[PDB]
Parts: structure tokens; sequence; C-alpha cells
């Protein structure tokens, strides 16, 4: 029993990043293969930031101006290429921990891992969620950019970020590992509107779950209620509207607790209209949204 | 910008995590160098559980009974003592991945990773706290134990924690690595009485001055507070009395942000008597008391 937010182990991801500089900048990168993926960014200079070309920008570099170090060892770069907001850096080395991977482009709602990193070197590894307005609320300095997101399926990590920028509003915004950026976010410094950041219901109702399976029971009611119901009450506290795909994923989660989706709902209006009086569910004193139904049961049939 | 419970890149830890098998019963073992450590519990059975003569029980036990697996290769056995609750089974290969390591006893109020394991597999990765009741607030479940937690300081990895046991009261308690267990816990399928788990104040203030650092400054006020004045609202609270060690150990945050931690104090006083009135504090509606200020220090300033 027990209940956290859990991030994976993190080594199949930790012999992946290399250090990347460019000019004076460094930022990390992704050694898979033969490549070292990175932010574009890595090209700019801060007086290059408010409208960069970075066609313009990569014309002047040229293969032995992008240094790639992995641990002490230096990297030969044979080929550059720009992939949307992402470089990709041909090494004459294949990395020889490359694990088996995947490049996928999470949909709102998902939860993944970061491995923050700075000058190449891991500092830490956190469970977070792609938002619904497609920013992350991680933890990142200068040095950073470029660390990645990720999934690990049995050996398969599946990555799925990659770190590009910090908001004037404290949130992360960054790109999928083809480079493309989750949300409207461009890599310039320039007002950027994070939008409303709803809260990911049938994550919060996986999470309700995960609090009756580990003991957390004060919240549960003599009440049901309806989609349709439930969702009038959703849209007045800013939660994404619950729909039949989201009951169908929840159904393990009721199979395993024998507490009906809508049941369960009932109890989440309830939490929502009242608060929770001063008390706690599985150590939180608000309602957490970034536990997946698969994260719940992930967690708690204690797959490896 | 951005706090996160950061757990410790667990890749060094992976390397090490083995699963052994006596009898019946599996469970997760540390390989370092030629010595295997694991619970001693493994070589029990459930009908011995109620008072296990843990001496008499290891005299049935032969080195070919310890059938330990590193990945999908056998390991062979060579040796087997116990010292204290822990099993030392001595093999005949050298951990290639044994990283730079240390065993280390944490004092209460110090945090640690837990690299969650099962079949010597790992899981996931989490960031938690040795209480001062001495349990620790994590996710295990039947074939966790043998999961170790630990720190890292560059390269050199400080196993401070090996998982054994679930109170019926859904908490942790476990041992150092030289199988001492932390707090009066025995490895006992007996009433065991976790005490009163109190507030770590120093980490909760290190938590508010990470807190201004990024941004969230509502709950800082216009009071100050002493030493005498502020323990005896913390007694009226449950929070650990703050000590002049604990004031030093806040100087390096009192310097960064220019708020003496007597006025720090003042603010927490205020957030104890009057709770947060339905604000949050990064990302948290309860006051957080699962960082030390090194913590703090360590993800402000980006240490790898
Ligand atoms: C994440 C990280 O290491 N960095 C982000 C900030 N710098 C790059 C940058 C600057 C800027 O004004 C806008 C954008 Cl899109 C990126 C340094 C690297
Ligand atoms: C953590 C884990 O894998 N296990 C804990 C529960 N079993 C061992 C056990 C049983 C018991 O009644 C008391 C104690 Cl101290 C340990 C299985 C292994």
């Amino acid at each position: 029993s027990g209940f956290r937010k859990m991030a994976f182990p993190s080594g199949k991801v930790e012999g992946c990043m290399v250090q990347v500089t460019c000019g004076t900048t460094t930022l990390n990168g992704l050694w898979l293969d033969d490549v070292v993926y990175c932010p574009r960014h890595v090209i700019c200079t801060s007086e290059d930031m408010l409208n960069p070309n970075y066609e313009d920008l990569l014309i002047r570099k040229s293969n032995h101006n992008f240094l790639v170090q992995a641990g002490n060892v230096q990297l030969r770069v044979i080929g550059h290429s720009m992939q949307n907001c992402v470089l990709k850096l041909k090494v004459d080395t294949a990395n020889p921990k490359t694990p088996k991977y995947k490049f996928v482009r999470i949909q709102p709602g998902q939860t993944f891992s970061v491995l923050a990193c700075y000058n190449g070197s891991p500092s830490g590894v956190y469970q977070c969620a792609m938002r619904p307005n497609f920013t992350i609320k991680g933890s990142f300095l200068n040095g950073s950019c470029g660390s990645v997101g990720f999934n690990i399926d049995y050996d398969c990590v599946s990555f799925c970020y990659m770190h590009h920028m910090e908001l004037p509003t404290g949130v992360h915004a960054g790109t999928d590992l083809e480079g493309n950026f989750y949300g409207p976010f461009v890599d310039r410094q320039t007002a950027q509107a994070a939008g409303t950041d709803t809260t990911i219901t049938v994550n919060v109702l996986a999470w309700l779950y995960a609090a009756v399976i580990n003991g957390d029971r004060w919240f549960l009611n003599r009440f049901t209620t309806t989609l349709n119901d439930f969702n009038l009450v959703a849209m007045k506290y800013n939660y994404e509207p619950l729909t039949q795909d989201h009951v169908d994923i929840l159904g393990p989660l009721s199979a395993q607790t024998g507490i009906a989706v809508l049941d369960m709902c009932a109890s989440l209006k309830e939490l929502l209209q009242n608060g929770m009086n001063g008390r706690t569910i599985l150590g939180s004193a608000l309602l957490e949204d970034e536990f997946t139904p698969f994260d719940v049961v992930r967690q708690c049939s204690g797959v490896t």
C-alpha cells in the first residue's frame, strides 16, 4: 500500500544524455543510435532571441561548430539538420547505451517522467503531465533545455517531450522528438499566452480510486450522478468534461473497487462543491490530477 | 523556475538490483561488489512470521538455497551470513555495475530517493523522508522488500534504507544497510506502534524559501517572532521544535532571499494559526515537509 507521485526508473535515459555546445551556448542533447537530438535554439545568441531566423542562423554553422560530449568523451559530428524546432546531429558513433525506443507525441492529460539534466549530466527525475493548455509544470533552470520526458513500457522507452522554454508565468513549453511544440508555443522570446489550465477530470477520478484502494474512504458518499449532471459541475470548476471514453478507461478501477464510475463522479462533485473541510486524501489537501488511470493500475499492481 | 518533489536519477541503483529467492519467498537484493544484501525475512515462510527465530531458521539454509538472479543470469552463492536484520550473500562475481557507494544511517528529517523494485526489476522512483517517528510514507506492494533508499553526491551513492515492512497503518519500516531498523520496529508480524508523526519544521521553512524563490509570496507578512515564541506554536501543531542549528542550516536560503529566518518563522506561525484560506504554495494546499534546506538549494541551483 501507499501512493506516491512516482517517476519511471531513469537509467535507460541517463545513458542517452550528452552535452551540446554551439558557439557560446550549452544545453542537453539526447543521443540515440548515431543521432543527437537537441533544441534548435542552441545556435542562438541572447541578441537573436526576440525573432531568430533559424534557417539563416544555421547557415553560418558547420558540423565542427556543434561540440557534443558524452561524459568526458567527444563525439565527432558528421551531419546536421533541422527538423521543426529540433536539431539532429549525426555522429560517427552509435550510442552503445541506446535502449529500445520510440518517439511518441502524447495527448494532453497523459503523464511522463522528466530527467532534468544540466551540461549533459542528470540532476533529478520527477513525474508530470502534459496540461490541457499544452504546458508542463516542471522544474527547469538555465541549462536544462534538451532534458527529455519519457514513458517506459517494460524495456522500450517512449520519448515524448524535449524541454525548450519557460514562459513568464513559470510554466514550461517544449516539443515532441520530431521538434513540434506541444501547443501554440514558438521558440522565440515573445509574449506567449498560456491558456486556461483546466483540471484533468479522468485523472482526478483515477486518483480517487487509488485513494479508496489505499484506505482513504472519507469522501465516499450515498450519492450518484449522470455524465451530463457531473459535467455541469465540471464546467463550473474548470474541469475537463468527462466523456464515455473516460468512463470506459476507469472501468478496471471500477471493477477492482466495486464503485461505479458515476458514484465516484458524485463523490468528486461533492468534493468540488464543498471542499476537503481541512481533511486530506493520499497526503494531499487538493484534488490530484497528474495520475492517469493507467498510472494508478500500474502502481497498485507493481508493473516493472 | 518551478519546484518539484524530485528524486535522484536511479541508474546507478538499477544496476545493483537483483532478485533473491529462498525456498518459496522472493524479494529484492542489492548487489554491491561480491555481496548481495537483502532482508533476512526472505528465509521465512508465512507460518513462521508471528515470532521467527531467525538464527534457527537460517541454520536450515545453505548457500545453494539462496537463488540470486541479476536480470536473466544466475549468481553463484559462496557464502551467507546474517548482520542484524539483513542477509549478506557472498557471490563469486563482483557486480560490474557497482557504483562508488557508502552505507549511511540517516537522521529523522533527512530525505532520500526510493527505487521501488519487484522480482529484482525496477518499477519506479520517488522521493521521501525518514519521518520523526522513523517510518517512511512510501509505495510498496508485496515483493517490494529489499528495495533501497539512497542519496547521490556527484558519483557516490549513499545507501540509507532497505525496505522490510508495512505496518497495519499503511506506513513503512525498514533498516539501514547494516540491518538495523530505523525506529523501534522489529521484523515480526506483531502489533507495532508508529509514534506521533510530527512535521519537520526546518524542511517546511526550507520549502517556504523555495516558494519565495519561485514566485509564491502571498504568505509573507509584516511580522517577526523569536525561537521560543515560534516553538510554542510548533508544539501546539505537532511540529518539531526549531533549534539554532536549524536556523543556521537555513542561513544560505535566508542569504539568497534576504528574508531573515525568524521572519519566515512568523509567516509559518500565521499559516499554522490561520490555514491557507483556500490558496496554494508551490502547487500544494498543505505545508510540505519532505524537502530539506539542502534539497531546496540543490534544486534551485541545478547540482548534477
Ligand atoms: C531551458 C534552457 O536551458 N534555456 C532557456 C533559456 N535560454 C534559451 C531561450 C531564451 C529565450 O529568451 C527564449 C527561448 Cl525560446 C529560449 C537558454 C537555454
Ligand atoms: C515488502 C515485501 O515484499 N514483503 C512484506 C510482507 N511479507 C514479509 C513479511 C510478512 C510479515 O507478516 C511481517 C514481516 Cl516483518 C514481513 C512478504 C514480503
